[PDB]
């Protein structure tokens, strides 16, 4: 394993696909915001539905999330404020209305 790593995040947002590198120790939301992408949120603490997305491709660490149940994680749900990439990932954002 590397001392330092980042992963390519592809977000499929309502206004288009956007891509950026996300450090492996920065949450998806935080890294998107630093690149000027506006994503939904409210609690920023892993305990609500606001920042929900769907993982389409790759792997995440969501140890820091709590609101999604184990079946929802198995089904690909993501709380973007509380998720770290562990590989390159593609995530569809703005999926709250779907819960
Ligand atoms: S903004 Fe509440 S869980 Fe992410």
């Amino acid at each position: 394993s590397p001392e330092f790593a980042a992963y390519k995040v592809t977000l499929v947002t309502p206004t288009g696909n956007v891509e950026f590198q996300c450090p492996d120790d920065v949450y998806i939301l935080d890294a998107a915001e630093e690149e000027g992408i506006d994503l939904p949120y409210s609690c920023r603490a892993g305990s609500c539905s606001s920042c929900a997305g769907k993982l389409k491709t790759g792997s995440l660490n969501q140890d820091d999330q709590s609101f999604l149940d184990d079946d929802q994680i198995d089904e690909g749900w993501v709380l973007t404020c509380a998720a770290y990439p562990v590989s390159d990932v593609t995530i569809e954002t703005h999926k709250e209305e779907e819960l």
